């Protein structure tokens, strides 16, 4: 068993705006918020979780150095 289909989804520019509208209000999605945003954009919980992971990995975090993925 495992992930039947998995990669970095080539999502649409307007669809990424909706992801950033969700991100702007809350940086972390739980299973309800993630599935809700998924079905609204016809995405999967996986694809949405990969996106919110990457944006928090690409944003300026307080470490030894600025984490810009």
């Amino acid at each position: 068993m495992g992930h039947h289909h998995h990669h970095h989804s080539h999502m649409s520019h307007t669809q990424v705006i909706e992801l950033e509208r969700k991100f702007s209000h809350q940086k972390y999605l739980s299973a309800p918020e993630r599935a809700h945003l998924a079905k609204n954009l016809k995405l999967t919980e996986t694809q949405v979780k990969i996106w919110f992971q990457n944006r928090r990995y690409k944003t300026k975090r307080k470490q030894l150095s600025s984490e810009l993925g």
